[PDB]
């Protein structure tokens, strides 16, 4: 019945988007209680990026050097700290607007929702994976740092990311909400290395089982692997190894469509082997990766906020 | 830096979504002012969706008869009106949360966001286009029906799109928000062609501009061509032909790129002579057509609202 890359509603994390000024930086802050969340670098000047030194320029910073707009409303600033990469601005009114929060470290391969800001203000939701080599594939401009990536559960938000920057090949690093980098990643201007990224195997096999179910089964075949078999072939197209744990959670979706997982695997073993040969699948002409397992059995299911 | 298919913040659209039930059907409503609109067919058994006569289904309802929810909220129904294929209860509240708003219909071409609901609770939202054959491809449930297509402007929505069925080719038809289905469809349980469809083409050249600006640059070459030239390789590629206004509507991304608007033309001419060959361009494996001009000079320039 369709499958489309979603994301969850905004509306409980527009309602917490602020914008964070420190000389001439503006960015976008998280207002959550009486605390702001917004990356450190605000206080860098374009010359302090290339090699700040964050304690030093921190100290040279007051409370009433920080601006917080939320919409047309400014907040009042009464502390001041860093943690890690994020600096955390006290202030004197807890936004009314705060859902039931959590943060969350989330792992290499999992899904999330990103709120794309500038100056306070939304722009546009977009669903990204965390990267096995802790990048994301963003879009991100100047000025959008400090935007939020987040998982809804019910009624509560669980943010998981928050960008800080771009790397050379385009692509987009940052950290949880505590402010430890995802990846080897430091906040300067300067060359950074991300590893060699690797695909989602369970992943691209949940979004298989996904066109299973929505009509799309002409890349079903008569072979079958073992574990060992297919990983040989997933080292080889540089594809995450799969384990029993994957297989494990692959498994609601096995019984729905009555495909083995191991036979799924010598399907996508086939397609990766001979290519797509100009056919597509839920109308895309890639394996796609960015659909967990979770992701799949959600829509298909119809799971409400 | 990073091209993805963005949503609108759905914030605003949220809160104006309810729960209507009559007799044993549930499904979604928009509630503005004190008006809540849903599909007509909320009337209909499983058996009247065969063959309904609306007028006369609709005669045996009284306003007692329709259940109308915001959240845990019982709202009162005060009237009761059918205008074309949607209905209109007209309820004793106001919703307080109804956003600064407008009624649209959009052109075949042009694309919104839409809201994904069940029993008046927000699921996800995606971006899609409104296909020159007037149907879109989205992701829809049972229960789905009410859930709505909108565009923002700043401060304003504009509701385009109201979902009522799923054709036989599983793609997706709906009305306008005062009812008008888009296309030849009508909202009975029959088999319902939808014509050919044809690629938007000047959506495929907005992307081709947004790849070059994004860095992507290998599929430019040399040739340039004419617009009839152009077209005649259109037409046997089911694209639609261009017009000046299109060239016109490509002007802004012309001077910002460099690139005369023919000479894209000339690119994706042997684009849809050749294929792709194994390359991709902004992380796809095929030409997209869901990006308006308008919506990727939005997503590079950072547009907020
Ligand atoms: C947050 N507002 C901003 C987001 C950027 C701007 C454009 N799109 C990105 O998401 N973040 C920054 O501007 C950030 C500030 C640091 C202090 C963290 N820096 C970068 O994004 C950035 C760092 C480094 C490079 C870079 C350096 C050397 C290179 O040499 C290899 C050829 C390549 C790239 C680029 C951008
Ligand atoms: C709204 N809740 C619902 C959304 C559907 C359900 C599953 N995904 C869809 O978006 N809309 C309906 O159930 C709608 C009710 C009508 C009264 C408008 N009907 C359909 O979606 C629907 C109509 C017709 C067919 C169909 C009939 C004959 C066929 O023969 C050709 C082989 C094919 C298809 C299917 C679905």
């Amino acid at each position: 019945s369709g499958f489309r890359k979603m994301a969850f509603p905004s509306g409980k994390v527009e309602g917490c988007m602020v914008q964070v000024t420190c000389g001439t930086t503006t960015l976008n802050g998280l207002w959550l209680d009486d605390v702001v969340y917004c990356p450190r670098h605000v206080i860098c000047t374009s010359e302090d990026m290339l090699n700040p030194n964050y304690e030093d320029l921190l100290i040279r910073k007051s409370n009433h050097n920080f601006l917080v707009q939320a919409g047309n409303v400014q907040l009042r600033v009464i502390g001041h700290s860093m943690q890690n990469c994020v600096l955390k601005l006290k202030v004197d009114t807890a936004n009314p607007k705060t859902p039931k929060y959590k943060f969350v470290r989330i792992q290499p391969g999992q899904t999330f929702s990103v709120l794309a800001c500038y100056n306070g203000s939304p722009s546009g939701v977009y669903q990204c994976a965390m990267r096995p080599n802790f990048t994301i594939k963003g879009s991100f401009l100047n000025g959008s740092c400090g935007s939020v990536g987040f998982n809804i559960d019910y009624d509560c938000v669980s943010f998981c990311y928050m960008h800080h920057m771009e790397l050379p090949t385009g692509v987009h690093a940052g950290t949880d909400l505590e402010g430890n980098f995802y990846g080897p990643f430091v906040d300067r201007q300067t060359a950074q290395a991300a590893g060699t990224d690797t695909t989602i195997t369970v992943n691209v096999l949940a979004w298989l089982y996904a066109a299973v179910i929505n009509g799309d089964r002409w890349f079903l075949n008569r072979f079958t692997t073992t574990l060992n078999d297919f990983n040989l072939v997933a080292m080889k197209y540089n594809y995450e190894p799969l384990t029993q744990d994957h297989v494990d959670i692959l498994g609601p979706l096995s019984a729905q469509t009555g495909i083995a997982v191991l036979d799924m695997c010598a399907s996508l073993k086939e397609l990766l082997q001979n290519g797509m040969n100009g056919r597509t699948i839920l109308g895309s002409a890639l394996l796609e990766d960015e659909f967990t397992p979770f992701d799949v059995v959600r829509q298909c299911s119809g799971v409400t906020f």
